[PDB]
């Protein structure tokens, strides 16, 4: 079972968690079995998904009025993630963006201007009856992405974003973008997959997360209903209650860091055992392994509890929520991004030259562990910026 | 209120517990008024013990039964410490004495041997009347503490324990010792005649904590006050449970040392303006490893509190389950309180490493915990590697 | 240029090795254009090999009497070994084979039983006329190599050989039990177009890809009376400066890989104007551990450059004299390169992780060193604590 | 011997260099036996130092001419200080004052402004002759030490130093600070004897380490200096590239100290471990890597060392240029110093256990003298960040 901890992502906290991963349970040797191929051919591994979807799985965060699973929890989320990690890290990188968004939609059914309460609702249903499958399409690649009012009304929206997951397979696109007008107001429109003048590109060719079909979209004049533009605020007036729901869209992909790095414990210990005697050398390590995979654990548990505390709370200043949720995300991610990188490269280390072979399991997770570091938020850079100014007042 | 985190040893989680802190509020400002003396002299500051013990803090981990303020959990045990060792570590270091003893008997009391339950029963009572005031005296001192049999019965006990802290103001001493070699720990009050406390302690810090040596010579123990339990060498894994409950929670010590050094230092940068680009990042890896200790181990504590009373189940395997993640989160604090003090000093400057500033004093206190058993690093790695390959 | 040090890797120390390194300049803008589809297809660059062969490149070890470069300076061959990896690393680690075996040679020319000195001599003339490559064919896979005594035959599988894609000689390390008396050890030179060998392309690394680091498979291959040298069988510490000779210009490799992803990140720093705390801190610590891994790097290979023809004195403390220091350096490297390249792929953000940009090449290639015998972690260990501890 | 280096600051590389050593030899039992009582009292052994400026020492780096042993070599004086700091700190990190001074002033005299030639070959003499002992007073302390133009002309020196090494028995002052009239506000670094009215030595020195080393304040209450001995030389804030090679030289020695203070620990550290016979799975690999990180330190030290000795008299080329191109490796020698010699210290401490947390105890000692190099301008931490980011990203 590897590293244990009380509050450290071993056992699901709600009876919805519990029943989610009794469902991964049946996937799991398939998506171990695949991973390989599905790595190696850098490919999507479309036909389970399909299966997933089928099973309920990817209604996992809607809630049991509108026919999904009522998946609630973060760190149930988070140790779901964990579990398939262990077995593909790209799948689960691409499940993350149903779940999440799952949740994100839930908030906006609740808690969402009254006018998009029930699209909200609509889509949720969608993705409950496994009919619809939304991926985030939030990075602009050289070139801003911009949605501006056609003649009738109706706006017309034109753009390219990048590193969008699972969009292999989606059906709709949730697109953050700015508007055009004096006033430049930012906004999230729905868009569905069958959209005119959109178009898929299968450029993606990371050096790990390769099964989770990280590819661009481009959107050249494409037909967004006059209704499916919701206007949120505008860009670099930040607002601290914003960091909320950022906090919950990501806080859970840190499950899959701690699977990558469980996996990697996982291999390295058993071949070891298989050894024998135990040189002066690698007692230090597995100690150091053990103890960093301890620590991971509880920092990112403790974040999800922060996040899973506050996701309902809403009484309260809603600025300093959003920097209570934020902040120990951060924290976690910075001790994530340092030590589930260092704890695979001790697994590695101590299989020694087998390791190094692509095909290998090994070599699979040392380069999908260091996808982490790049997702905002935050990176490095910002992520000292961001925890500096919470700790010295500016 | 510095880093604070969910299951990240901030607030209290029992009433007992919170009742604690409460009580405490009132002499944390005089520990910190008193601590660079106490520090620099090297004195257990005995007049603030008195009051303590007056005030019934020093029975608070004896059940409300037997008259003391029943808090149960390490965890607030462990949070108590660190708000402490927030003003003074070396007297958290001693209280810690106190604490775990009370919840060490109060084990026994219910669980042990039905010979030794009544003796337990008493010195919980003496402790929660303010009376008795209990240290355990462990680490032999090159030659190992051995009690015989005099010829006739009542047993003559021979040896030196040495890093007894608090040992200044004791009352009564647990003695671990051998005696088949069988092994025991009986208790030896304060006056026993061949009892000399000796005033040799000059550690680097911890300077306020009175760890000083005790050498017994020929000290009579009564036939009934003797404690038969196993054997040294031939170890078995339930030990585990007792002797991590009578030592984790003195990992709140160096959290509190920590997050301490880290008010320090960032208050001295806010006073200083506009923020360098070295500042920056060091500011994000203290308050981030500050983070993971809070968190690694809030994590410990709850296991151990789990299993605290839970006596169903495989003994061995309750040991191993409350000592593995004890003995991670040590790993992880004994690394990262000293960075974490480390970095606040740099980030201070000069000032800070003349011996009469705090930091100073901070950063000699927090080395102690990377010696302290169970387990050191050697061990640590050792215990904690069989765990993971088997043997 | 990036970080210059003093005895830290960045000038050639003899003029032999000045003119190596101006002959790879012209090759250098060649590899770096070659390096992505080289990486993605994991495909030797056979084409810039022969260009290099017939230009003398490859007889850079090669005595300037038997018609090569006459370069005799470890430290000058793996500064040479850094500019290629700052270009293409897989490409280096293939001419390591070449470089390493022209001074293995040169020493057996010299110093060699007295039988086998004209063989030596031979392979020289041979590499310096541009006719002969020679790779060492070391690691057993999985059953252990053996030649017997039919003239011998010769039957095993030996795995990683880089070069061996293009190589005309093998020299291949192996155990004998010459149908007889038993048992001694020996590295005899093999030719490629021997029957019974067959070249596996079955080299799937996860970086250094372009080294083609194929297997060979030896079944019953005749080998002469004469070709075969059998050296000992219980090891001696005066083995270790031959085994220090073959490897520690290996080092030269990721030095380079930590240059050209430094070099990397700067640049793309520098094209986005004002800098955040973060990367400040970054910079900072990426360019001393630069320096560290120069200087540390720089050490070694001079104090093995000093014992490379030094034969009087105990042979035993030679050897010895001349693996720690290696064995230091590498553990240094093994650890700071790779976090030098970590952190730059960290500073330049996404784009890095593109598996056809530079970094990601980089990368991946970095995480090899680790592997490499003589020694791994384990090993490394084990044989820097015996020389410290005495046993 | 410890860990052994070809280029790792082991043997020194000139005549005056080995000379000097030498000299030491004798020294060191007696510094050994008195450290751990300097260290209690913080307590400048004096009586020692006595001895030394009789015997020569204080004028190792005064010229041949001028009747000192000229040591030229920043390499052989790490080294030497690196002996020292084997067996007292807070010795070496006093004597460097002089060492580094004699350095300081061998350059103005053959290359500073014509005027103030004569005063550099006056004090070198004087040190070689074992009369002076010069003390730099650099860090200001809650207020700038300014001096001003007594109407007559003849200026008045007032303000307050910290940190001052050595000044318990110094003979001299050089005295940096800013001079501000008219405005423009010009800076120098005037001499001032110990004698000198309104000059008081303030005995404070409480560090947690180092503590033999008299680190002391010294204030200044309106203190006569010649219209002579002033030294103008440029004006705070607009800095220039050139200034950095002298504070190299005058700094980078130093760093000898540490690497010292760790072969010291490692030292105490392998005998400890040595005589308890077979070794445990957990000290291997902390000896393997103390090991590792002590080579690592000699050869980046003695790799910046080179640098600096190579440009000491090279003066043709960019001057800007020169002084970056001996700061930048110091600086990262001494990123590395104040990482990896704390660390080893650390190691050996927790590989020889309980005994060694002691404050009697010579690892003790270390631990609290080793941890001081991180704070000693140029530069700490942040603005060694500063600096090196500065470098490497243009701006």
């Amino acid at each position: 079972p590897g590293v244990l901890a009380d509050n450290g992502l071993c056992e699901p906290k709600t009876p919805a968690g519990r029943r989610l991963l009794d469902l991964l349970e049946r996937y799991l040797p398939a998506l171990e079995a695949e991973s390989r191929d599905n790595d190696r051919e850098a490919t999507l591994p479309v036909h389970l998904f399909d299966r997933m979807r089928k099973e309920g799985v990817l209604g996992a965060t809607v809630p049991e009025d509108l026919g999904g699973l009522g998946v609630h929890s973060l760190h149930d989320v988070a140790l779901a993630l964990a579990r398939i990690a262990g077995r593909d890290a790209g799948v689960a990188l691409a499940l993350h963006m149903q779940f999440s968004r799952g949740l994100t939609l839930d908030f906006e059914w609740r808690h969402g201007a009254p006018s998009t309460r029930p699209l909200a609702e609509d889509l949720l249903r969608q993705m409950g009856a496994g009919e619809a499958v939304i991926c985030g399409a939030v990075k602009d690649v050289r070139g801003t992405t911009v949605l501006t009012r056609a003649t009738d009304g109706s706006y017309r929206l034109n753009g390219r974003k990048t590193l969008v997951s699972m969009a292999g397979i989606a059906t709709h696109y949730v697109v953050s973008t700015r508007l055009e007008e004096a006033p430049v107001r930012l906004a999230a429109p729905v868009v569905a997959r069958t959209t005119p003048g959109l178009t898929v590109l299968d450029n993606w060719d990371g050096m790990g997360m390769r099964s989770s079909g990280s590819v661009d979209i481009v959107f050249d004049g494409c037909p967004v209903d006059r209704d499916r533009v919701l206007p949120r605020g505008e860009p670099g007036v930040r607002d601290d209650a914003a960091l909320a729901g950022q906090t919950v869209s990501s806080i859970a992909m840190l499950g899959i860091y701690v699977g990558i790095a469980e996996a990697a414990r996982r291999i390295a210990l058993t071949e070891l055992r298989r050894r024998g005697g135990a040189p002066a050398g690698v007692r230090t390590t597995v100690a150091e392994i053990d103890a960093r995979l301890f620590a991971l654990h509880t920092a990112v548990a403790s974040a999800l509890t922060t996040a899973d505390r506050l996701a309902d709370d809403l009484s309260g200043d809603l600025a300093a929520r959003g920097r209570a949720m934020m902040t120990p995300f951060q924290y976690a991610k910075l001790l994530v991004n340092r030590h589930s990188v260092g704890v695979v490269d001790d697994c590695l280390m101590l299989v020694g030259g087998a390791g190094y072979s692509n095909s290998h399991p090994l070599a699979r997770l040392y380069r999908d562990v260091r996808a982490g570091g790049f997702m905002h938020p935050y990176n490095f850079t910002d992520g000292v910026d961001y925890l500096s100014e919470v700790a010295l007042g500016r």
